[PDB]
């Protein structure tokens, strides 16, 4: 029987990064992750500022801020804080543990010190997470592996996506969950994040598809939301994260009973 | 019968950064691709000018890089120009294509200014090639898809291997070959470039596998070998990148016949 947000945060496996997470969702009634892609960091700093108060996540890819730099990354730690959400740097981290581990910790991002949570294809086998977690662990950081792809042609099915969440299983010092389509894991310390949402059917030109939230959180079992340009691209992006906020949290409470 | 890489270099379907690459092989009689592996951009210029007459391929990972700058890609530019040496960013792509588009063209890096070449892994679909080709086309620069890893536990194998070389086939105009430990594929307008080598037998404490030069080149028929630790940790670069230059190039003569 399905425990709600709330109860998994005080499961005895549970990892201190999703414990938090998952009381602040709780709290704060939502299930929503906001894919913030933007390249200037007004706008950045802008969206977080004013849809802290709706989202449980802020997601990034600052290899396309244009002017990044860490004072930018401070100021968004700061918002974070305010408005009670992680920061999760979507870097898809996919080489061998020994350069993972230096593109997690070093270079001009310094993602370690900034970001909650990151994610790293499993492609590479097991190493890609021992090198991760050699800097992340320290940090008490976490990690998301994926399992599953939202865009057409993934390889990120089958056997790929079961040997995805045996190597979480096997690290759950570190990994924290799964990005991926729908529940892939039995076990509900785990988190199931989903990108490719949008309220209307449709795609992009790229190979994006898209699933709605009453599809993604209610029918295939995930937990959060990640939404993009759902709500980037829309005139108003509070009234549009308000609504994906509202779609996905009535989902988990019609799946919860 | 095998073709040599001057001959390669000529071939009706060759792309023309492949046949760039093929020509100066021939001419300065080296398949060997330094993974300048260091933090520090002294370091970085320091190696490329002392190695580049050894080199075919100056790879980098900018995202270690602590101090890059857009002038030092100028400055390796010079050099690479200067010993005849393609530029190949390691960055192993690996999101749907409206984000890859947008990680290779623009931030802080900017690599599709300054890369000749850069890889993708295929586990999201042929997405990724179109969004990198929509910026890499125009910039007449090509891409290495990644058909196999050389860590430990690595997914990339079987129907996923097979999946990357039709991916490759069906988007010839930008992609020049692969990353993979053995030839993959029959065409011989593709390159195999094959990183995991070392001239002693072991591996790394986080999954990384080696292989020798003969091994690759001569057994397993790839074109190109990729060496980071092998040089530079040794005391000597210059000798070590010329005992690796030797070893990749014979291995490809005897191979010839
Ligand atoms: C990453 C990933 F691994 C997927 O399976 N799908 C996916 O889209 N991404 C990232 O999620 C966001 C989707 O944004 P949207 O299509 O809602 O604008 C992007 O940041 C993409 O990189
Ligand atoms: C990338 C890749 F996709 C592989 O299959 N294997 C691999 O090692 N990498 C990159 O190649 C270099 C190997 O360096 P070495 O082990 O010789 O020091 C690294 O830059 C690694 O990221």
């Amino acid at each position: 029987k399905e425990l709600s947000f709330g109860a998994r945060a005080e499961l005895p496996r549970i990892h201190p990064v999703a414990s938090k997470l998952l009381r602040l969702m709780q709290k704060k009634e939502t299930n929503l992750c906001l894919s913030a892609d933007v390249s200037l960091a007004r706008e950045l700093l802008q969206l977080a500022d004013a849809l802290g108060p709706s989202i449980c996540m802020l997601k990034t890819h600052v290899d396309i801020l244009n002017d990044f730099t860490l004072d930018v990354m401070k100021e968004l730690i700061t918002l974070a804080k305010c408005h009670e959400f992680l920061i999760f740097e979507d870097r898809k981290f996919a080489d061998i543990g020994n350069t993972v581990k230096k593109q997690y910790e070093g270079g001009i991002f310094k993602i370690a010190s900034w970001a909650d949570l990151v994610n790293a294809h499993v492609v590479p086998g097991s190493g890609v997470v021992k090198g991760l977690q050699e800097v992340g662990l320290p940090l008490h950081r976490g990690c998301l592996l994926i399992a599953e792809m939202s865009s057409t042609g993934s390889l990120a099915t089958g056997d790929y996506t079961r040997a995805a969440v045996r190597m979480a299983e096997e690290h759950s010092e570190f990994v924290v969950g799964f990005i991926s389509g729908s529940r892939v894991s039995m076990k509900p310390e785990f988190l199931h994040l989903t990108p490719g949402v949008q309220l209307e059917a449709g795609g992009d030109n790229l190979g994006q598809q898209y699933n709605s939230p009453q599809e993604v959180i209610g029918k295939r079992g995930s937990d959060i939301i990640i939404v993009g340009r759902g709500i980037i691209s829309a005139a108003d992006r509070l009234e549009a994260a308000e609504m994906y906020r509202k779609a996905a949290w009535e989902a988990y409470l019609s799946r919860l009973g």
